[PDB]
């Protein structure tokens, strides 16, 4: 899957020339307005959409779709402000239709964004049921971009408590899960589409509010990848404390899937990091809880790179 | 179609209150950014993509991805900046990736833009082939948008000369003409899956260039609804001598299609339409001819709403 994928990024590169000395030169993408930079991201809900076509519950992959774009719309620091979405179907159900419109409009509101157009294809020669996917723009002044280039060691690391699985981990999480149990089995109290299905988390109000109001130094979504994500962000190393496994990825876990693979496909209870100068640790925490659980995990230490999550064990 | 539909819409026009007195209010869709609009648009290029699947010739859809929604930009008077990319597919296949990111790279220089992201979706369980989409987005001064109100009685219409053909007249040609024909039936020099296949045409620069030299009333990609496109411009009518018909909507149009219809679906010939004052019409024909062959079309008339096509003794 790589090595083809490599073709459109290549070629996608060597088109920037196109906008040199141009408005909205690119530099998510940012792209230069002179005023600010205006980020762009795209993804979709992925096979999410499958486990809501075999329960007829389609009302929360809308919030999917929205999470994941302006999630990482305000990974830099970005306001959100638009989405437009892409939807591919090999049939217009009405009903359907009506479900992910309640979810699209849900989403749109806590993340305080406006849809403001996109794309019904009906293509029965094409897909084989539902696609749906989307585009986000947002709006950051160009010397408030968090690049993380500002986190030194002893900065403080806060996790905001995540909600439902992504969905590179979801493809592992069917795999693994449904032969063996099916999708009406019931594990802690939840069914276990009810797990998979479950929506991501929307992170942009807790998220602006902070920016608002404290030193940030570094923002990471915790999507596909896990820790990974937090380690691009800086040179220097982390030494955290995760929450203990639990819910479905206390499952998967039982399942088989190491401890080290774990952490870096899931989120593990983390969906969203923060890193803050020491001083700022209780001003976050208290902004961040009046919106989620948030919770301190650990620092940027000096030891180049490597995670090494203390009450496990694990180095990444 | 339309009725699941209209659940979307509804749904994503309830959201538009959540940017009230925000930036990048919505008002293409155009935001407001107080010191330009920002223009956005989302498009996929349909069942082209069958025909290329079906002779493995995948360098010129990513144009057609590419023309539908810069197309739809310049017609505001927007510049076309960026573009990011949807790509489904069954399987990731290296050598049909590189065939498309040969039309990206392609399409993104005759139309001035860099892409600057996109999602690749891996999906077997949802995608029996190959589904591009896209979103562009431009930049248009406040007072720069070219909105049809100038649109006045005795204002000359200019055609810019199409290319190919669009999504939802390909979707009539396919299912008209492959069953009775079959794809390499050669009509008119030309094979029909040539016919089919051939990308349609970019109009960013010769428009940017008139836009930016001449007095310009009135934009019009015709798209999907032919002449209709020119009709929402304005609320006058226009008395229209459209050419002769000619190449595939020949074929189409001998097999049984009405010619009332045809004006209705298919561009007939004619890509891109302006609307220029009386006064301009040699100076905007000599801009429009350095880069396509252009041509006078007909006038804007008194007698409100209707075309009148003279030449064919059509009304829409
Ligand atoms: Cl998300
Ligand atoms: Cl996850
Ligand atoms: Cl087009
Ligand atoms: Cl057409
Ligand atoms: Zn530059
Ligand atoms: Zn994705
Ligand atoms: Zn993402
Ligand atoms: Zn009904
Ligand atoms: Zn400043
Ligand atoms: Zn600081
Ligand atoms: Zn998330
Ligand atoms: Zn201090
Ligand atoms: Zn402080
Ligand atoms: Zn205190
Ligand atoms: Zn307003
Ligand atoms: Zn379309
Ligand atoms: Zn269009
Ligand atoms: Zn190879
Ligand atoms: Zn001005
Ligand atoms: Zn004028
Ligand atoms: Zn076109
Ligand atoms: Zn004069
Ligand atoms: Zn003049
Ligand atoms: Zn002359």
């Amino acid at each position: 899957t790589a090595k083809a994928l490599r073709a459109i990024i290549d070629a996608a590169r060597r088109t920037f020339k196109f906008r040199m000395n141009k408005i909205g030169e690119p530099g998510s993408a940012l792209l230069d307005f002179k005023d600010f930079y205006l980020a762009i991201t795209t993804d979709g809900v992925g096979t999410k959409i499958l486990v809501a076509e075999a329960v007829n519950k389609f009302d929360t992959i809308g919030i999917d779709m929205i999470a994941m774009n302006v999630n990482d719309l305000i990974c830099v620091g970005a306001e959100p402000v638009a989405l437009v979405d892409y939807l591919a179907v090999k049939e217009p159900n009405e009903d359907v239709f009506q479900q992910i419109a309640k979810g699209l409009y849900e989403g749109a509101k806590e993340a305080g964004i406006a849809i403001v157009g996109g794309e019904t294809a009906v293509m029965p020669d094409l897909i084989n049921g539902y696609d749906l996917a989307g585009t986000a723009v947002g709006i950051v002044e160009k010397d408030k971009v968090v690049t993380g280039e500002k986190i030194k060691p002893d900065d403080i690391v806060i996790g905001i408590s995540s909600s439902g699985i992504h969905s590179n981990g979801l493809t592992l999480a069917r795999k693994l899960l449904i032969p063996k149990y099916g999708l009406d089995y019931e594990y802690n109290g939840k069914k276990l589409w009810e797990w998979l299905l479950e929506p991501t988390r929307i992170y942009v109000k807790p998220i602006l509010k902070l920016i608002n109001e404290v030193e940030v130094h570094g923002l990471a979504h915790i999507t596909g990848g896990g820790l990974l994500n937090l380690k691009r962000l800086t040179k220097y190393g982390f030494e955290l404390e995760m929450p203990p496994i639990d819910g479905i990825f206390k499952l998967i876990y039982e399942n088989g899937v190491p401890l080290e693979e774990m952490f870096r496909v899931f989120n593990m209870g983390v969906g969203f990091m923060v890193i803050v100068p020491q001083e700022e640790k209780e001003n976050a925490l208290q902004i961040l809880n009046k919106y989620y659980e948030s919770f301190e995990l650990g620092k940027v230490i000096k030891e180049p790179e490597k995670i090494k999550v203390k009450n496990y064990g694990i180095t990444l």
